[PDB]
């Protein structure tokens, strides 16, 4: 079987170099962050955070829907997209968080921020929110790291999968074969990407070896209490308890099709109060199959949050 191009998508395609020319760079700590900033309507800030395998490019067709109502800021996480590399070559959640929060300090942000998070980008938003509970206006999340995986909540073979990614076989899958870009990314998009769109995702990780480390380090942070990184399990424990009790924080959850990793996410998200639920037909990288539906859903949600404020 093979997937097929969307015949109407090529008309509006934005290549990597087209996107990267639209971005800015700012030095941050011992490195720098590449990011997109629509600048206008700076009274609010909507910060879009990608997760593993991707970059700010993931949001290119989503963000135009929100720009008319709020300043949109979209970083490439450290070591990803066109950003700088981490000073110590470490790419754990806390390394990403260190660069992200230092970048926030330089952005002239409003007091209360709106976050839109996918995958580990949602973990970063949730952790920031837990540590800055007075800085959060609303959180949109999707395919998110919502909670830990307790021993009794393990589903069949999650043990196998995490042992695989933490093994040397997993390291070679990523560092040598570029598993998350070459395999996972296209496998979790329903359409076939245009060659230029795939090239934009490949470009940061085109060379073999250690440059692909961020895409290996992210899954190894998974908060499986059985053998998971204790610091990340505690981080997720803390922000999950905060989210479960955050009755006054408006949230939007965008659901996609069920998957091997997906079922724990949706059940965890329904434990957070004040959550508006919506659905798009897509897989994990749902931005590539329903960007306009997503953008219109986020826009209505932001409009409702602001008007009701
Ligand atoms: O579906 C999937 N993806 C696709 C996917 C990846 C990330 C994401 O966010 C959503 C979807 N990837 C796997 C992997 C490899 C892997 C990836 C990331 C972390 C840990 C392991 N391994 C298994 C598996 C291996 C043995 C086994 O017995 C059962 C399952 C399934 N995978």
């Amino acid at each position: 079987t093979s997937k097929v191009y969307d015949p109407e998508q090529r008309k509006r395609m934005i290549t990597g170099p087209q996107w990267w020319a639209r971005c800015k760079q700012m030095n941050v700590l011992d490195s720098f962050i590449n990011y997109y900033d629509s600048e206008k309507h700076a009274e609010n800030a909507v910060i879009f955070l990608h997760g593993n395998a991707t970059s700010s490019y993931l949001w290119r067709h989503v963000v135009p829907h929100i720009e008319p109502v709020a300043r949109c800021i979209i970083p490439d996480l450290i070591g990803m997209g066109k950003s700088g590399k981490s000073g110590n070559g470490s790419y754990r959640l806390l390394d990403h968080y260190k660069y992200l929060t230092a970048w926030f300090e330089l952005l002239n942000l409003p007091k209360k921020i709106i976050f839109v998070g996918h995958d580990w980008g949602a973990a970063l938003a949730f952790h920031y929110a837990y540590e800055h509970q007075d800085r959060i206006k609303a959180i949109v999340h999707m395919e998110s790291v919502v909670d830990v995986i307790e021993s009794w909540d393990e589903w069949p073979d999650i043990e196998e999968a995490i042992a695989l990614i933490k093994s040397e076989e997993g390291e070679k899958m990523v560092l040598e074969n570029n598993f998350f870009v070459e395999t996972v990314l296209p496998s979790k998009i329903m359409r076939k990407l245009e060659p230029e769109e795939f090239a934009a995702y490949l470009e940061p990780f085109k060379e073999k070896g250690e440059v692909r480390r961020p895409t290996l380090s992210w899954p190894r942070e998974i908060p499986l209490v059985k053998g998971g990184k204790p610091d990340v399990v505690q981080i997720v424990r803390n922000y999950n308890a905060y989210l479960r009790a955050s009755d006054d924080l408006p949230k939007l959850f965008i659901e996609s099709d069920p998957g091997f990793f997906s079922n724990a996410i949706v059940e965890g998200a329904k434990k957070f109060p004040n959550t508006e639920f919506v659905k798009v037909k897509g897989l994990h990288f749902l931005q590539e199959d329903a960007p306009d539906e997503m953008g219109k859903y986020i826009k209505s949600f932001v409009e409702r949050v602001l008007k009701n404020e």
